[PDB]
């Protein structure tokens, strides 16, 4: 019903640092048809579950340093790869995805997995998408760790999430320019650029999704998400604002990527007093956009904090 297609799992053959056992789901409600690719590690009877977004354009193999460490302290992680990435099919028209598409295949993943006692871990889209899941089913939701991230609400209610998109210029339109302009986008090149540390074998695993072009559609949609939001979105992300402010009650673990052109401190800031018992934030000084590149350090702290409460 909705075109799309599937990578080649040769891709995956070489990945580094990728132990992790394939899930899949294809019978999603409202995604027929469509093959969804989660990891489930630790005990999965565990009481605490950590649901892992990723944002653009990676992928579960981000959070690859942060997973086991979370697993070895008892705890249940899912990290699903979303449609147009990783291991999940790719619908292949740009005008397929929009931010309910993405955010419904959220909610029906929750709802098929069952998950409760969540500590969400979000970062750029994930949190984007993952900022508006608490309002709608509270009762799943228990602590949250936050790393570069916002709700895409409206330029005025909000002008630090809106303000990144048109300055700097070598910020977000440097970055929108990178993703959607050239006719061979080659996402190993991409993730170099933006995350230096990187190693060659890393930076590969990020571009194993993609054999060509026609697999990228859903690469090329997110930053034009961004830059030109639909109604729908600012209705939910204003609707989610007024969530952390007055709503939520759980445990917050902030770290914040402080070389990050995009979302650093100018946004971090004001989203710390948009969330209600927010602590002081882990300021990690060589860390760029991609914060779970220095991932064991930022799960290690969460952990540590949140002990620090139970």
């Amino acid at each position: 019903m909705i075109n799309a297609i599937r990578t080649p799992d040769q891709r995956f053959s070489n990945l580094d640092q990728y132990p992790f056992s394939p899930n899949y789901l294809d019978d999603l409600p409202g995604y027929p048809g469509l093959r969804a690719h989660y990891l489930d590690e630790g005990n999965s009877d565990a009481e605490d579950v950590f649901l892992c977004l990723h944002g653009e354009p990676t992928w579960s193999y981000l959070y690859r340093k942060m997973i086991p460490v979370f697993a070895e302290s008892g705890a249940r992680v899912i990290a699903p790869d979303f449609f147009g990435f990783g291991k999940s099919d790719k619908p292949v028209d740009e005008e397929d995805y929009t931010f309910e598409f993405h955010r419904n295949f959220l909610l029906a993943l929750i709802e098929r997995l069952d998950l409760r006692n969540i500590t969400l871990v979000v970062q750029d889209w994930g949190g984007f998408l993952g900022l508006t899941l608490p309002m709608a089913d509270p009762s799943r939701f228990k602590r949250l760790i936050i790393m570069n991230a916002c709700l895409m609400t409206d330029p005025v209610t909000q002008p630090a999430f809106s303000a990144f998109v048109t300055q700097p210029a070598d910020g977000f339109t440097a970055w929108k320019y990178d993703l959607v302009t050239p006719s061979d986008l080659r996402l190993d090149q991409f993730m170099k650029r933006w995350a230096p540390t990187l190693t060659e074998a890393e930076a590969s695993a990020y571009a194993a999704p993609f054999p060509d072009t026609s697999y990228q559609a859903g690469v090329r949609k997110f930053p034009k998400m961004v830059a030109q939001r639909d109604q729908a979105c600012i209705d939910i992300s204003t609707e989610a604002i007024s969530f952390w402010q007055n709503d939520w009650n759980g445990q917050t673990f902030m770290a914040i990527g402080m070389k990050d052109k995009l979302l650093g401190p100018d946004v971090m800031y004001p989203m710390k007093a948009l969330i209600n018992g927010c602590p002081e934030p882990l300021e990690i000084a060589d860390a760029g956009h991609f914060v779970q590149e220095f991932g064991e350090q930022v799960a290690r702290e969460a952990l540590k904090h949140f002990a620090e409460t139970e």
